[PDB]
């Protein structure tokens, strides 16, 4: 695995001719994205990120290539890599290296290591490519992270070179951890100070996602987060969209995909009822599935049955479900025991982050046999009860493995509030301590406000006396700081 | 106006022999009010409140009456006014005075005032009767407040007496706040230290709902909040279940009993888009409204907009409304100017706090003429145009002053989370400042857990190795503080 | 039990000074009723009920009030009862007695028996002075009826006095039926011809729900139709709004004022999917519930699970069900070995035409103790358990009898529909044979223009061009004869 | 163009090596269509449609697979064509022609003429190979049709062959028209009685959907119609099941693999709310959507209104439509002055059976100019107001053009009522005349109760008491012939 070098940009990608393509669908969604594009005006006399060195470790979808050219209209310098072996568009990735105004022979984009369906060993190869910039003496100095990868690399591969060794892996591992140690201890054998090196030249990450911010609090508490870090998965904006509205566009649309299963009628098992559960629960209940929940947390649990689901354990549910989801961002959710369960011919996926949601490893090891579909669609077949089970996307998050993940419009919130959040941390960088912070509601606000006026929305202005009997400034912000909307 | 005294207590209500149709209504709400019926069991041999001498300014609704019969349950003392002019059931009322093992003749209940139908003056008369312990030794000690009458009443009760005059009201002054001072006034020229007493007596006070919270929010900014004060509406269970869900059921219950309307096919204009507003939207989205929503917040109008709903505002939509209903804790939401913009016999109503949403004070000057045409229901006509509106409760809360408000489960809630917040301040007032707290979430957690279980429900539980990739114990708190739900 | 008579009229209702409240709720209805309305108008000079002397049996409310000043209106002359013991709002039976020009000292209305809460005795009492016009040779010519009960009289009674015998009444026989016989036993010792007059005066019936439409297929296919029927349930316009968007309405509403017990969060079984029962899942649904549903038809049932509900028998679901109502029009669906099965406080209500949906009379004898708890509403106690049962209206159709039933504006579809038929059987009575008939489908078409125009549609009309295409005229009618919406 | 011929099959398909694929989404349907499945079971040793040759002109997908080798399971020998150019998949095709049981290189399955993509000189001359038979001599016996395509091949075909002249196409109207006309000149030329002579072989002829069915009862009324037909369309399991559920399934996947368009906060306009503007509708609001409606029928519009939506004109409503869908069967709907007033970036389609739904000539000759996406995705651009428009499939049936149309258990109900109405038809030929008939209500019943007991659904059993009460027999059917469900 070596990089391909074409007009001096780094990359490894599909097919680089797909890029016409690509930007085809770019030029669409940046109509559909107001709150990147909103910005790029707004900013583009400022270059704010000027002598940024951003690594992103993000989707590499279509919307991701707009919010990508929007930090380099910004002024920023990009590498970047996917954060999941299966959710590259490969033309969005070909349009990237490509840039707007670049052909497949003369590309004057940025440095891209992504494509759909990498290897394990691939995908962490891509990543230290994207973290790894060409000059040392200009290493990186922003990460973009969705899910931690990229944060973790650099983390815990400075903890190893301090520590002046990687440690073996266990057997029982995750294969994930395997290959994943292996990077660092192979690396380690000819640069010993590598990830420090990087570590002390970050000036801030950017986290887009529950999984990612739950690592960085773990990281914190440790003593060992290194930078400042925005926790952009929490901007209102973020969070009660693009997890809750997100999803209940692309659970649908994976789902469509992967087996045109008709969902009106089935019995479908929705795992976890935060956000993304929500809208999980939302989207089939639409289409006029019956849908019950799981979950530990009794005040989530008391929404999904105030919102007509019964709440109901996977052990009680597993054996009638017709379609089953995890949505929970934690491990262990559907086992060994709970798959041979099922019935036959029963649908499972993951939307959460990370694929350990579902025991892939005690599947793949189980002796069921496996027919593939077609991509990321898998029949498995148990010898002892002669039951076949689909498995979309091996587990992983299955609205970017068999389908495009969320909309454009929806997408444009989210990486609004990315885009703010990297301009925040690289311009205002001393007002940050290496702690995890939110952005202020004003900004909240602010990428809120371009979405309702996008959509034909007419907002109220308050009048002065109004303003004053709420106590809010006429301009906002207009909640309380610990307002749940 | 003064109290009826039988068998040693004071109370005034409508009818004291309607306490045998009280007592069937509260015993089948203790079977839907687990929240309540859990704490008493749990608290019964600690007695909790033993020696709290609580003043209770809160619709006086069968919901309510167990939770009167919590707190004496638990040990406390307590008197008792409804804070709306309408919102009192007069069976509840008759009930609790009688006390479960009291009769008509024989009364062992509490001290209650309030009765459906008072006027602003015998509302005014009724909470100082509530605030105004027989004992000048023993003032209130705690007060439990719905929209913060009971507390304004205290400190700007207090307030006055520090400055030794009571001001003169203006010509222009809400008729209320005319009432409220004559009230302080008068009771100043006979009694120069009342409210300041009380006021030094007051150990805390806990606050129901979003209105009320605002004034308190209010009084400790301008350095005046003189007791601890716990934030009760914004528990996770209260603001997102009873603000939300309980408007989902009782604002279509309000409309049914005054007008009869069918809401399929109207179209219904929502001026507000927070947890109440969001109830009013669903209610009338289920009930095949099409609905539209008013906002001056624009994440709250980005929420109704990917809910299916136009944002638009009073100025372009009112003409058109079949129904409309304000929601938004504010003033001055329909004006004068947008009724007589209202097609003939459309409906009006608010569901806020207080009736200042509506311009009642204009309507009833604007020699509009006005038939009655039962309790809660008028029918105006403006001469000029020949228009007729209906208007429902006079624009005070109309769940409450049509229908019966918010059913018995949802109340649980938002009571078994007044009740611990009592307890809390009662048992634990040296760890308190003069300050506004919220309950901290394992207790909101708790709460949740009990309807969950009475519903049916079944939590998963936590493996030991699922909790600590979560960062969580097994029993709770299960989300950051900053989580939304 | 002998009738009132002031000034002319003969009449039986609870109170003449409720005519001021109910003028004024007519007056809001006719706003409400513009199908009733614009027939008013175009019929007005036209007077095509002239001759008429039209007996009514029809739930006497303010939406019939409306319909009964449309006949007068017209040119009929009316005689009314009910056809349920507790579905008449008195206010309304008080107005029409009275007239719009009247008072109740003179009034210059129409004979009204019925009042809410009659006995079986007072009811079939009522039933006989509505059919028994004063003057013997102008008897009754035409039957407005609701449930086929006038028809019932009025054919049973032809039959028993042609046989030269009422039949005594078998122990084994619903209360009613023996209280029916007795009526006629009775009458016939003195009057040994009545029922056969009135039959033979009878030019024809308008039968307004599928329960008295059955019967009516049933007396037809015995060779027992007397005069001609139409079956005005099944207009379009009629069971696709009345018995669907109707109960969506008014299901909610009753069992909302005999319990208020919240919705959202609860198990529900809907037994029957018809018209009825798909309103009533509806409004479950849009309310928060988990709604399951029973049937005998797989149809209907496959329409329950594409709209998200499980499909379920009685059995299966009744020890789990927090509420029960029951919409099947068929007998014997809850009896007392499922309401033994029921859980502690959940509510028994049926929806259905008649009470006999609910096994009332086994559970009457059953040894369980019954608490009134306020009209309509009844708690029901099992010794051997513990558990109680709400019941509603004593399982009489509970929207009528717990709340109003339909809205106004619903009912106007249902009544234009009853006022055409009417008019087309006075006088185009030649022209039907002694069969069931349905309206044709440009009436149907005219009726729904009406609301459509009323609730601010617009429709759109075909081009020459298109109409050609379609084979339909631009004036319509628009479908098929067999299309089913 | 020439027919392909391996191991005695002729055909004409993409390409034979998509079998394997092809056959493993047949096996998972066959999983998913328990209405075929049972059927196959059913008939296997009767045989019931041996000596039937069925020329079948209907979209080729993995569903209609399974339908194919149904017909073939039951004994007839079949001929194939998609009725669109569009709705080919092409692997099913593939599996087709190869057979559960053949090779690419040897297939042992049935002819078929049809890929994803034709001209519409390749429909045509795939329509006259399906509908060309091999031997002279044994030519088609039945036609199994969707949209009517095949039948008016046939008859319009022998029209001109008894008039002798095949009429010139003409310098305008519909350049598809023109193909039809080419085709049976040159045929004419050659071959002067081809259709007459299939016309007097064909027994009858099965017809899928709405279109055809009026094309039916048009030819029927001018007397030209030659053998039986069964309107398929109309049984209860097929319009109220495919046309509502199945496009609520299909016509958001259509929109999202076409266009990745965030639903959710965007205003849509259905014209038409028959069935499939129903089942739109439904599906657009489940995904939070703004929706309006346009209609010519009041009663249509009235459940429009009822169940939420707007009722408003093109006319009104194009402005600010973000997505626009034509539902209606008819033509001319959205006309070029329409495409013009469109907002910038909206979307356009059609999900009715033809293309001139929408003016797509008057867009092709309107000087706007395209830019091809991706297969079936088009942007159009106006150079005058410089807006663009997406168009999926150029205006043919999106559903299928641009996904995979209906879900296999939906079209199980549609293709059991169709291989029922084959069987009918071919072995009780003499009891029809030549009319168009549907299908009795014990076979609908039949066909439901299979996917009832498919999904889980637990029917209940009328007693004989209960059935004799309805009077219905307790095996069905349960219904009167005009029932609507
Ligand atoms: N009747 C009841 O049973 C009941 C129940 C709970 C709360 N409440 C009362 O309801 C009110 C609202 O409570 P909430 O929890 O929804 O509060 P909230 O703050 O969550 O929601 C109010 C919304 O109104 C909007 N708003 C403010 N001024 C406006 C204006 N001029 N026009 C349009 N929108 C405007 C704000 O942007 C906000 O989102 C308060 O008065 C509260 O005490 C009543
Ligand atoms: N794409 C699919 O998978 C699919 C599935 C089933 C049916 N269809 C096709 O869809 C079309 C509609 O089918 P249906 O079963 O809903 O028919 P339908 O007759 O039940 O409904 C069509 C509706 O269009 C309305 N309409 C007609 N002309 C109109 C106009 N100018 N403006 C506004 N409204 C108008 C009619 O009043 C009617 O109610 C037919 O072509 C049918 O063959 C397609
Ligand atoms: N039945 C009921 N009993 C008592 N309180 C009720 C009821 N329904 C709603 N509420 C209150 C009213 C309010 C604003 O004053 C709230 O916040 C609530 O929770």
């Amino acid at each position: 695995l070596t990089p391909d070098v074409r007009n001096g940009i780094d990359f490894k990608i599909a097919d680089l001719s797909l890029a016409d393509f690509g930007r085809k669908e770019l030029r669409i969604a940046e109509h559909e994205m107001p709150g990147l594009m909103s910005l790029r005006r707004e900013y583009a006399e400022v270059q704010p990120l000027k002598g940024a060195r951003i690594s992103g470790s993000l989707h590499m979808t279509v919307q991701t290539a707009v919010l990508i050219e929007t930090l380099t209209a910004l002024g920023a310098e990009v590498r970047w890599a996917s954060c999941n072996i299966f959710s590259t568009q490969d033309h969005a990735a070909a349009a990237v290296v490509v840039g707007p105004h670049g052909t497949p022979d003369e590309p004057k984009g940025v440095p891209v290591f992504a494509w759909k369906g990498e290897t394990l060993e691939e995908y962490w190869w891509a990543a230290e490519q994207m973290l790894t910039w060409p000059d040392p003496d200009k290493p990186a100095n922003m990460i973009l992270d969705d899910g931690g990868d990229a944060t973790m690399l650099v983390l815990r591969g400075m903890q190893y070179e301090k520590a002046g060794v990687v440690p073996p892996a266990e057997e029982d591992d995750p294969a994930e951890w395997k290959v994943f140690l292996n990077l660092l201890r192979t690396r380690f054998e000819t640069d010993k100070d590598k990830w420090t090196k990087i570590a002390e030249s970050v000036k801030g990450v950017t986290e887009e996602t529950t999984t990612g911010v739950l690592r960085l609090y773990q990281f914190a508490a440790a003593g060992d987060l290194a930078f400042p870090a925005i926790n952009v998965n929490d901007s209102v904006t973020k969070s009660k969209f693009d997890n809750k509205y997100g999803t209940r566009h692309s659970l649908i649309d994976g789902i469509n995909r992967g087996t045109d299963a008709l969902i009106g009628g089935k019995k479908v098992l929705i795992c976890g009822y935060g956000d993304v559960g929500k809208g999980c629960a939302e989207a089939m209940k639409g289409q006029g599935a019956r849908v019950s929940v799981t979950e530990i947390d009794p005040i989530n649990a008391l929404q999904a049955m105030m919102e007509g689901f019964d709440v109901v354990t996977v052990e009680e549910a597993i054996g009638d479900a017709d379609i089953v989801v995890t949505a929970t961002g934690n491990k262990d959710i559907i086992m060994l025991e709970h798959i041979k369960a099922m019935k036959d011919h029963a649908i499972l996926g993951n939307i959460g982050h990370f694929d350990n949601e579902i025991d892939m490893a005690g599947l793949e090891r189980s002796g069921a046999t496996r027919v593939n579909v077609k991509p990321q669609v898998d029949l498995w077949t148990f010898g002892d009860t002669g039951r076949s089970i689909i498995v979309l996307s091996e587990g992983r998050l299955l609205n970017l493995g068999n389908a495009t993940g969320h909309p454009s419009f929806v997408m444009s919130n989210s990486f609004a509030n990315q885009t703010i959040a990297q301009i925040e941390l690289w311009t205002k960088n001393d007002e940050y301590d290496n702690e995890v912070y939110r952005l202020p509601k004003h900004l909240d606000e602010k990428v809120a406000r371009i979405h309702v006026e996008a959509l034909g929305g007419h907002l109220t202005k308050l009048t002065k006396e109004q303003a004053e009997y709420l106590g809010v400034d006429v301009e906002g912000p207009y909640k309380p700081d610990h307002y749940r909307y």
